């Protein structure tokens, strides 16, 4: 019921990066707090057309920055953020907002 009224794009993200059948693929990172893709072009050929219906890595991460998630980067994979989207924690997708 927390994804009633979440638009359909974070609805899907956040049960995919959930899915522990696309670990390999995506996957929680830093206790929860943000998401791993562990390969750009893996990713984009492989679970895009799945689970977005299209292959292309700029326009999903276009729609990440449209909702507000920003780029965790040590002070190939790809690592993102957003203070409401978080493990086990579907209750707070209803708090991203678009830009
Ligand atoms: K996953
Ligand atoms: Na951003
Ligand atoms: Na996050
Ligand atoms: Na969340």
């Amino acid at each position: 019921h927390h994804h009633h009224h979440v638009p359909a794009f974070l609805s899907k993200l956040w049960t995919l990066v959930e899915e522990t059948h696309t670990n390999e693929f995506i996957t929680w990172s830093q206790n929860g707090q943000s998401f791993l893709v562990l390969d750009e072009q893996r990713f984009a050929k492989e679970i895009l057309p799945k689970y977005f219906k299209h292959n292309n890595m700029a326009s999903f991460v276009r729609q990440l920055n449209m909702y507000g998630f920003r780029k965790v980067v040590h002070i190939g994979p790809v690592e993102f953020q957003h203070p409401y989207f978080k493990q086990g924690q579907d209750d707070l997708l209803e708090n991203i907002k678009r830009k």
